[PDB]
């Protein structure tokens, strides 16, 4: 297999490869390389995700955040090749929408650490600008019902956020539960910092809550772990960022599906939840 | 009788049909009906010194004037234990029901005071305020299981410190009846006797608690109030509700030691702190 061979030549500089396995997620460009000694996570990136992710920026941000010890080790990051190679924590457990709700005392400290880090990431996340970005990148008509009316309801939140005050801190930006992994010592790592950018920390909170479908009670309990003098909490900003997230990810989905991918109902389901969020708000 | 006769011989230097005794959390307030104007006559003395620094109150009245939130004060005579205010004729005094229709008016008033940047005389340190009442109370505190409840309340000091405590000009006493609607349409916020430096969440907690806001009403009000300059912490609000019920329950014990009778006000406020501690 040619893909199998390419991986062997990309990682031999770090060494007896016994196995290469295709990994899921939301990018088919992920592989697991098993060696005699160690196991490696091999990530590819080429054409589609450029125009989305600045890889030079990502490389800087990886180097930047290393001392926080939140992410796993990165061995290789070569933009030329389009190759990323990370440490694979063997016998580590990936969190999901159920198990994440048992880990508040570990997740809250992780989020406090990044949000209060004073780290200056390359990249600013300006959600309305991001919406404009995806709109520009999408070639066909956006397939979602009532889009022009929804878009304009969403854009009315910009003034609201401005009135509420927008903070600018280092954020992960993509707190799906599978981005948390627990090692045997019970240490939680937060991985996959590809979208990471300066933003309001309430974005990260909204993402955590939304991706795992936190109940109102679970949100309040999590906020009691998280809220502090250095980490203030705005419930309204969270509600607004949930809508912006559903909007942005639904558009991301349309773009990705034009670039080859198929995510079933993922896009429409997120879009419709944005519409519901707008009606409740 | 003699009450009418002190009032005339005090408010005379401002110019008298009748005089009426007003209800509430005091029996020392009087309505003086005058030919041209209506007056609120407020008496204080020994029963409220050691609680209210009347010199600081007078300074604070002066400092807060440019906000234009309170009614006109004509006379503030400390030496004589007498305060005289404008009374707003044909005003609507808000209550726990009507206050909930006035969010678009109340929220900017609270924003105006909280962002005033004014340095009032008086710091409101709630745990120090609890220690103060305990010292002032001469008989035992009658509230059941007080030691254990007080220990629980004092555990909130560290939590508040972890959350961060802000220090701003606050009204400190947001009973609905302190909001007055003029027939002209404007709202007045009156009775600034307790006003001092505190976290603005104390004021929000007082507003919510004194008028028994529902969760939804609180949420709606917060949407009017929350801004970059006036951030909101729900947890801090829940904590200040407990501290308020505790402090006012103790204030009640102190006042009743002077012979005043608030019925079940004190114990009900105490139990609401107890119940707040259990829910928290």
């Amino acid at each position: 297999s040619h893909m199998e061979k390419i991986i062997k030549e990309k990682i031999s500089s770090l060494l007896e490869v016994l196995s290469v396995e295709q990994l899921g997620g939301m990018t088919n460009q992920n592989y697991l390389a098993k060696t005699t000694n160690k196991q490696y996570i091999v990530k590819f990136f080429g054409k589609g995700t450029e125009k989305l992710i600045n890889r030079q920026d990502e490389k800087y941000n990886l180097e930047l955040l290393k001392d926080l010890g939140l992410d796993v080790k990165n061995y290789l990051f070569d933009i030329e090749a389009g190759i990323k190679v990370n440490e694979y924590i063997e016998s580590a457990i990936t969190l999901d929408s159920t198990s994440i709700k048992t880990k508040f005392d570990k997740i809250a400290p992780i989020l406090q650490t990044i949000h209060t880090s004073a780290k200056e990431l390359r990249g600013e996340f300006a959600p309305f600008e991001e919406i404009k970005k995806y709109e520009s990148l999408i070639e066909e008509q956006i397939p979602y019902a009532n889009y022009e009316s929804v878009r304009n309801a969403v854009f009315s939140l910009e003034k609201r956020l401005a009135d509420l005050g927008v903070d600018r801190k280092s954020c992960h930006i993509d707190l799906v539960p599978e981005n948390f992994i627990e090692s045997p010592q019970g240490r939680l790592y937060l991985i996959d910092w590809e979208y990471s950018s300066m933003n309001d920390p309430m974005w990260d909170l909204a993402a955590l809550f939304l991706e795992s479908e936190f109940t109102s009670q679970e949100e309040e309990t999590f906020l009691s772990h998280y809220e502090s003098d250095q980490t203030p909490v705005s419930h309204e900003k969270i509600a607004i960022y949930k809508i912006l997230q559903d909007t942005i990810w639904s558009l991301w989905t349309v773009y990705k599906e034009e670039q080859g991918e198929d995510f079933g109902d993922y896009g429409v389901n997120r879009y419709q939840r944005a519409v519901k969020g707008l009606a409740s708000y």
